[PDB]
């Protein structure tokens, strides 16, 4: 509806009924793939993809929603165009608009994000950001709504722990703001959102019925959760120095199985945007893992990350249909 | 026409006649697309990409213009595959054309491009070299001639300030060569162009109606001129070490308003291939701007680059339909 | 047949009927492009491809292959998504498998696509590990049986000269284990595959009328022979200490001229999966050339490169065929 045309960059931009309309029509696309009536909407449609951060989820899922709704795609990866900095953002936004009918922006800050809109006079969607990350949320209210059938969200009790001021912390917020969610951030105070979006926030989610709380207490912050749900301690784009403070502050906030107990609810699930350090077999991992003595899982426990409880590849499948679903309502009809 | 499996690879390899044909065609082309009635002409051919220093704009030319054309591509970006070097290019030219119908190049000299064109049997694009760049200038030819309607090109006065030896100024001379331009290379004498160039080309400028003349004086340069046109002082794949004497050389060669004002012409239009260092936003262009104090634009002011006079962003455009063009007039039909 | 959503690890895990077909659907595949008579069959099938070691032709044969069955292709190089490790394998296999239709891997150690291929849920295919590198056998198989008709495998003698314990001396006993061709290795015994590998093959390959020789001596190993191959003495992921010790022990085995001449059939043709180093023309082609004195050609003399027994290039253009053969047999119906 008020679609077409609008750009997708942070989540309060969008009332709660469009959120609505935009998880429904994502989950329309999902189920006519799996049944093999897919209707490709975005036939003949070029689309940018600015990468300056990492990615596979966000990347991968950007490039087979419009290999289906058939679109093309190029990649313009971490260096190998002009933009990594020799040329003005605001140049390659005039540019790229001049040639393609959306583009995607993973990078660091909101300002070159909003910079790129303003500028290329095409639909620009949020890869992610430095502070916020809306596309993953999308997915994950989708999952989230997926496996509590019958609940609205403002039913829901969902849990954030571990570093509540990365970019995935302040879009837990925006999230509640438009559903209503029981939102709970256990968190250090050290490493709590930024009051003013608090506030803003916790006024809007009351409206619709939720509530933003904010602990250091792990104990009553997850009780009755739904869904627990944690991020690396140190994202992309942060100092490599970071993560000997970080860690320090956080791990008593590690998923782990008394994290999960201490719920109370034997049906909750976890979640996890990924990637995740689960496990003592990766580059950093390991080397994280031996020097701080985080055997067996940072952020989560292995044993977690493997539980019945569990659900973050339906979470990463959502990612897509999810943002299939963001193009083919800006781009069509 | 004499256009089918030809390479593209330099602007003196094709005839008056070839080249207004081609932009010509382009411009048809890019009137297809916005109209709606492009007719896909390479469905089902491969092009591979050979690109080994940066672009977006050529880049995504080449990409969005197959694409819409109908055909797939292949981006073997700066090292990625064995064609960094660790494999002869004569190898790289037969290998890649036993499986592609085109092949574009981006490198450094155009011995590579001339041996890649010699074996790999398919045409051969050039992308940009160190010596020429003749995809650009038929862009840039057509912009001018969407700027001055009823104007043949031996009635245009084209002036180009900076670095008359790199391959854009390289270039301006095969295009006055061909097209009859009153070309201006507006320079350092320590910057201008190969002399056994200069005089092929003035010749031929002539037979055509133009002239070439190279000055170090601005004020007899500029006057009179239709466009002012600029670049970078040091190219890609030029050492950092240049940007000193450089920068000592061409200041005086900025195109700033002044400069614009001693045109005499009012309509005077300013170009620029981009990417352009015009403000002091970017990474090496805020470094350069503060210890030279090239304060607010460095080749071209910002404000000469945001003037009404400034149409690079249509020329930039213009940069697609042109590559559409060649494509399609060298693999069809 | 027994092909759909089976992968394609190393060539072992086939039956020497299951090769047979494959070779002729390649065959087919070959000759159905060149006719125009092809029939797309992978439409709408999207394919992701890890690659961690560089590529020209594996690489490209993928996407060609692809692009011409109608299927798109998304490249995740060394280095650009999150696979180059900060996550695992098994937890990037499990995002991948719930995106795509099927998935390539170049890299180290067959543990990884081993281990990729569990966890996907869909077709993974090895486009080399350090092991084995299945994908090639294939097309030098075909080529083979291209420049010999009327020949069974077991009427022929393949001679590989070389470092034989790289992943191309592994799949060359894979080969014959299935075709029952009379493999003869000729290395210096501390390049020669592992023994418990020979056994097997051997074993396999007399069943099918072959025999796997293994022997230091030149002039024993090459007589008779209708194809010589060779390959690079230090591979990919490999030291480049390794070089130095390489030479020494392996340059009485160089394929040169009187090496051709030792065989005594005319007809022998030179193979060679390249890169090769046949020339004193490249990055490090020059700088090993002078240092070792290796001049003109390393692991192969330009002269036979260049020879009319050298049909490489036929060689490489069957790589293309041949992994879209293995993409339809294992994606379609
Ligand atoms: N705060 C984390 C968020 C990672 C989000 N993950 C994704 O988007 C999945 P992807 O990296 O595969 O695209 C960070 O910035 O590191
Ligand atoms: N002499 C300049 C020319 C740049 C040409 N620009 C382009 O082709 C635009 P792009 O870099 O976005 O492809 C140089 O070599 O740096
Ligand atoms: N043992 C060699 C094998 C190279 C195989 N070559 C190929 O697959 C051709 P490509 O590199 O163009 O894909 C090595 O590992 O270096």
């Amino acid at each position: 509806s008020g679609f077409y045309h609008k750009h997708f960059l942070k989540l309060l931009d969008f009332t709660p009924a469009e959120l609505n309309s935009l998880l429904q029509l994502a989950a329309k696309l999902k189920a006519d793939k799996k049944s093999g009536k897919e209707e490709a909407k975005l036939t003949g449609k070029n689309i940018a993809l600015i990468f300056e951060k990492d990615s596979t989820r966000t990347r991968c899922s950007f490039e087979v929603a419009a290999y289906d709704q058939g679109a093309r795609v190029t990649y313009l990866g971490p260096s190998g165009s002009q933009i990594g900095h020799k040329e003005s953002i605001k140049d390659t936004a005039r540019v790229l608009g001049r040639m393609y009918d959306g583009i995607q922006y993973r990078g660091y800050g909101q300002e070159i994000v909003e910079t790129l809109a303003e500028y290329a006079r095409v639909p620009v969607w949020n890869g992610l950001t430095n502070e916020f990350h809306p596309t993953q949320l999308l997915a994950d209210l989708l999952t989230m709504q997926e496996h509590l059938p019958g609940k609205a969200f403002n039913e829901m009790t969902l849990v954030y722990a571990g570093d509540a001021r990365n970019n995935m912390g302040n879009s837990m917020l925006e999230a509640a703001a438009l559903t209503g969610l029981d939102l709970r951030l256990v968190a250090p105070q050290a490493c709590w959102p930024e009051a003013a979006l608090v506030t803003e926030c916790r006024a809007l989610a009351q409206q619709n019925g939720g509530n933003i709380t904010l602990t250091e207490d792990v104990a009553k912050g997850v009780e009755g959760a739904d869904f627990i749900y944690t991020d690396v301690w140190v994202s992309m784009g942060e100092a490599k120095e970071k993560w000997a403070e970080r860690i320090a502050l956080l791990r008593e906030y590690q998923v782990n199985s008394k994290m999960m107990q201490l719920t109370g609810n034997p049906e909750v699930k976890f979640l996890h945007c990924l990637p995740a350090f689960h496990d003592d077999q990766t580059t950093l991992g390991k080397k994280m893992a031996e020097e701080f003595g985080l055997h067996g899982g940072m952020e989560v426990t292995d044993e977690v990350f493997e539980s019945a409880a569990s659900i973050v590849f339906d979470q990463a499948e959502n990612r897509m249909h999810t943002i299939k679903a963001v193009m083919v309502a800006t781009l069509s009809k």
